[PDB]
């Protein structure tokens, strides 16, 4: 399911994502859009095996089980074919305990590269919340 900009965020917002950590509604929206335009479906292997899966790019090096990533751990303790759903909650708890690893949301390259030192809150800007 390709969500709105308004629905993801009003989506993580009702799931307790707005300031988790400190980091705005505005943080996620914004890694949201460039690790995977907002795609519950989004797919994306790495040159380490490990594939990346759904809205927020979640590795199944560290985080899911997708039954082809010999040197893994899923701490997450999840099918990574959960973070495919139309469904974020799965994608949310488990970016809860990525986002406290004493590394913020930094874990994810496409938000301290294109979303950290930026207006976020532009993301969920005009949106009914």
């Amino acid at each position: 399911k390709v969500f709105g900009r308004c629905e993801l965020a009003a989506a993580m917002k009702r799931h307790g994502l707005d300031n988790y950590r400190g980091y705005s509604l505005g943080n996620w929206v914004c890694a949201a859009k460039f690790e995977s335009n907002f795609n519950t479906q989004a797919t994306n292997r790495n040159t380490d095996g490990s594939t990346d899966y759904g809205i927020l790019q979640i590795n199944s090096r560290w985080w899911c089980n997708d039954g082809r990533t010999p040197g893994s751990r899923n701490l997450c303790n999840i099918p990574c074919s959960a973070l495919l759903s139309s469904d974020i909650t799965a994608s949310v708890n488990c970016a809860k305990k990525i986002v406290s690893d004493g590394n913020g949301m930094n874990a994810w390259v496409a938000w301290r590269n294109r979303c950290k030192g930026t207006d976020v809150q532009a993301w969920i800007r005009g949106c009914r919340l």
